[PDB]
């Protein structure tokens, strides 16, 4: 009867989300800066379980070692005061002008070494605060023109960078894993590892692949027109969904970062159905921006709506899967047969089975309808609460 | 002075390309059927090196074992008469109604076993004709609605199918490799393994990954808005570019299959630059459709233009790379530094190098321009033959 | 409690929708042909109010004047037997090979005159059957390459064609209006008048603009990434929404023609909200294709779902607009002020009003939040039936 | 032999283009601010004919009437010193936070009146500096959510605003025309009047339509996947191409504003062919951003490349149109017949012409190939300078 989140639902938010001041490529900030302590207190009141940060969200760029310890202490006290956790952290390798051609794959070698040292410094801080996952979004790794970047050499440099970070955490004995966040474009014309598939493929060429997974974001795969629940299914199949970023996006255009549930609502439904069915147990993290039309009351309304929409879709997807009429429709569409092996009898038995070829009635099999439209209308009725 | 192809340039064409009759989702065929023998003779006259086929392009669906041997004999004689080769073949698992929900990942198990037997039958034929690469385009593997396909079970079935094909070729002792061709959508609403990245990631979960690579197509990655030369660089980096399909596409829309060089011309330039620099030695295969506005004279003009445009872009990309002014611009943009290791001194030396962090002048590094616009204008002048 | 359509809800379907046999650019038909009489009877049973047709759906291309009258008589009897109406008709100027470069803007002049005579013949038939609206979808008017079509001359030819059709209906005294249906691409690489805006602009250059409006289709504007409710608002503002085609589309890709409510569900909600608020009184027509995975039971399930989803969204949008909490939120976001004139006092009073510039406090106005996220979450809760 | 621009080629640049400091939604400025006087001097040296400005590029927001006259005087002296002209100006109604929900269609009425007074103030300045065209880009007119903006009321407000500006210029006796610049999205989720077609249609509902035309931008129509030369042909057909913005864009994604010739090169070729054939006589204006990777040497290289690429494509398009082989191909594809009226004999003669229907041989007409692929390959060879 109530869709109230509790810290048990594992909802987490980046400091940079509710703290986004509203600067966009065509306009100035519409909101004042939020102190991270205040964000932690407000998020805790709304039912969130934790927060995440980039190094530069928490410690302003340039800070002295003492200003640093000052910023971390106040933050740690807010966490102690509220019971909030820090499950993930990441590095900002995109805002400062030095990173204009990238951090790990910048053409200048000195910038690449600086990017690695800035990252390692924040991994130590993240472990101290108890984060389990370290995200890497290579927002400036890419190009606007074809001759500017030899991509084979850049992938060599990207591999070199992640291999060194894995050597570092293993040498330190840290129990933290890495999660690469793909994005196809923006702010570079084309970004390297642009989709979940490219990131999963890259990981298999790292020296210690078991330390790396993906942190897919709803809106980013949708900027390439792709089906986000399908890509998450492939990540889960691979054993590599270490974290996830939830938000909304209306199609192929600039990265909108709308609140979760906005954008493609049916994709949100099928995503929640998959995460809850698959038993995904990581944080439900929102990487969203409250629109710059909003004042601070609207920021908190937008953040609350992220959690509300997850909990309504969870309820609808659970009602869908529990409906006996839906279970019968699933059998009518042969989802049960999809889960059976094609040829557990083995290759030789397949080759010798005349019912598989010589005496297969293809015209009868072809005439069988798949009954998918009835099934999808049951899913629609459940999403809209119209059953029925 | 002449851009004349020769069989030494390794240009190949599918039978289904020049033989496309012009049927589209809104209209009837505009051209009569071409006998494959006639296509081989005409392509050989134009300078092509070989042809490829789906089983059903060569042997009409349903054929008796004797009609079959008849079709193959006439084909083989045309190949002997012209010196044409058959470097690749593939299976049609998409046209017949029985495949309406897929071949390898159809929900019905009997259809999946039939799809495997139809494939194995054509692998034997392909080896007999000397093909080295067997392509698989899973055009019907996918869905229009979210409940119709559990994607983890479908990937299990896809893996099962490719693992069985690998067992078959290894048991037979055949020296043929497989190449998976991705496509993001069309004819299904979403197709499984939608991009080169998803296909490369999937391959690493097969039992014998070394037998499988990718067959990327220009237009398919562009249907997801992605940079095709970048994806080919990732395929080459992985050692998995076993074959390639060349054509043109104007952006994100239905699969156009225009002749190579049409569509995104600068991407075609950077693709040729990469393939020729990387020493790609496989066939240059065109998967294109002469527009249905054309008669048979226009079909052959369109096919010739595919080869012509490759050879002009090859010449322009070679002139670009050989230009001393371009080599100096490449150094000015630090492409030479991109190819150097970031930290061949190792992790501990990086950690101890104060020039990498404590005493790194970030403001000086940030002020350095990358000079990429001058470089790209040199590439433009070379493409347009305007140097200059 | 029930979402049962009745003929009073004005739902209409094209013969070609439920009768689509399932042929797509990569596969053969999966369903047998439906006799139009049978479609009329089945649709009437499901609660539809009427059907629409292209000339060639009803009378096979080539028919003799006697076979023609035979086909029309049986059709008319089915309409009499069921109470079904025919509110719209249209011409097929896209399937036959003669139309491969267009009907009204074909480069060959003889084909353009033939296209006009084929159209005029069907306008007479449409009036006889009582249609009020004649739709024109110029699916083959366009090009795959830049030199093939001079677009200024083609627009002259398009204007010439519609001007002649208007002269014909006015001379005959027919009370029928024309509705142009835009589409951005497919089957041509680019189609002329690709969006609702281009079609409305073109109409204003016709000799008798009052006889012409638009027939926008959900999926077509979404193939250009555009907001369909916004474009319909512009069509309504102009007084030109003469008819509408309802269906679903998942983003920028081939024309899917899914059932209404599939695709972008929130856009469907805002569309129904607008049509019902604006008092649109024309037919609610579905231009959709039941997926080729389906047998005939699935065709009728898909058609019923079109009507069901309209009626559920109508109920949710009406509950949204009637909710006092939503009416207060609308005032909080100043929708009431949007409807007031900016300067009904006139230009001189605006120029003399120092509160509009010299003494306007821009910092105070800037700080006012628009409260749009709270409003949108109320709209989401109403759509999901989660209030709340 | 040289592609040197001269002020006679009418190339113009906005102050905000070469002066863009490099701030993007994910990063800080990489370049220092340019004094507009310095931009005018540098552009004049490169061969430009003039500059354009938004009010806030020239006079910083908030300026006192005296600081204002100071900024304008220095600017005017730079123009006198260099011979540079100011053919266009525009208003910034998008950067300041007060415009976060729009200027002319903001929900708050006080902001709409302020937007009008800010605009009128700059129209006076523009006339003083001799501009002939006043551009309006409604970058903040739009919405991220469906309930935030009733689009019919917003179009009423947009019409009200432009009608008042037309009353103002006519009352003042100014000889200046307005040009509306469409864009489909960014920075709002959807922007009103998103394409050239929507803008042309809107203009026909203004009180004095002859004072308004369009200022289309290459990259903006390409953000909707549309064919930019086609839309410009429709604008020219309507008599409404008052100005144009040239730049490059790689497909459907964020607004890149690359230099002209980058992005879709063949579209750039067909655009130049059309503008030069049609005798477009307005400024060739570049709205581009030098990438933030560049230092000031790269800014000027990028600006020069805009002009260079126009002049090379002009030469190639002129060589194409002058080639006798191309003129014969144009006749072979019946472009000459496209330009002839379909039915100058009139409606009754068409109806009575049995060669148009009863005795039209449709099978013979259908078999005629259009020869478009040969023509397009001639256009490709001319673009690449490969003739041939
Ligand atoms: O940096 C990690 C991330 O998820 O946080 C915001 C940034 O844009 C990226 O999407
Ligand atoms: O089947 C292999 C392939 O490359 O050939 C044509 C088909 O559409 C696919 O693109
Ligand atoms: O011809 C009118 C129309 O609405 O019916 C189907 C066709 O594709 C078009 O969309
Ligand atoms: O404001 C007019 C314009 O052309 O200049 C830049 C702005 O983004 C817009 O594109």
């Amino acid at each position: 009867m109530n869709y109230q989140p509790t810290p048990e639902d594992r909802f987490t938010f980046g400091l940079w989300t509710v703290g986004w001041q509203g600067r966009d490529p065509f306009g100035d900030a519409t909101r004042r800066a939020l102190d991270p302590v205040e964000s932690v207190r407000r998020l805790a009141e709304l039912g969130a379980h934790g927060v995440t940060f980039h190094d530069d969200d928490l410690i302003p760029f340039g800070s002295s070692d003492s200003e640093r310890e000052e910023h971390v202490k106040r933050f740690r006290q807010a966490l102690d005061d509220t019971g909030m956790k820090v499950p993930m952290a990441t590095t900002n390798l995109f805002t400062h002008p030095v990173f204009k051609d990238g951090g790990f794959t910048a053409n200048d070698r000195d910038v690449r070494r600086y990017a690695l040292r800035k990252t390692i410094r924040n991994i130590d801080l993240a472990v101290e605060l108890g984060a389990e996952t370290y995200v890497a979004w290579g927002g400036r790794e890419g190009a606007e023109s074809g001759g500017a970047k030899d991509v084979r050499d850049a992938l060599d440099r990207m591999k070199e960078a992640f291999d060194l970070l894995g050597e570092y955490v293993t040498s330190q004995g840290y129990d933290i894993r890495f999660a690469i966040e793909p994005k196809p474009n923006e702010p570079r014309g084309d970004i390297l590892l642009p989709t979940v598939g490219h990131a999963l493929a890259f990981i298999e060429r790292l020296e210690r692949p078991e330390l790396y997974g993906v942190n897919p974001e709803v809106g980013h795969e949708q900027m390439a027109g792709l089906n986000f629940p399908h890509g998450i299914a492939q990540a889960l199949w691979a054993g590599k969904l270490f974290h996830i970023d939830l938000n909304g996006q209306n199609g192929i255009k600039y990265d909108q970062d709308l609140r979760f549930g906005a954008g493609d609502l049916r994709a949100a439904f099928w995503l929640v159905d998959l995460l809850e069915s698959a038993g995904y147990s990581g944080p439900r993290h929102f990487d969203f921006k409250p629109p710059r039309t909003e004042d601070f009351d609207g920021v908190w309304a937008s953040a609350a709506g992220c959690m509300r929409n997850y909990l309504i879709l969870k309820e609808r997807a659970a009602a869908f899967r529990a409906d006996p009429e839906v279970q019968e429709a699933l059998r009518a569409s042969r989802l049960d047969e999809l889960a059976r092996p094609t040829a557990a009898d083995g290759l030789q038995a397949l080759l010798d089975d005349r019912s598989a070829f010589e005496e297969f009635d293809v015209d009868a099999a072809a005439a069988r309808g798949m009954a998918f439209e009835r099934l999808d209308q049951l899913a629609m009725d459940h999403l809209l609460g119209a059953r029925g």
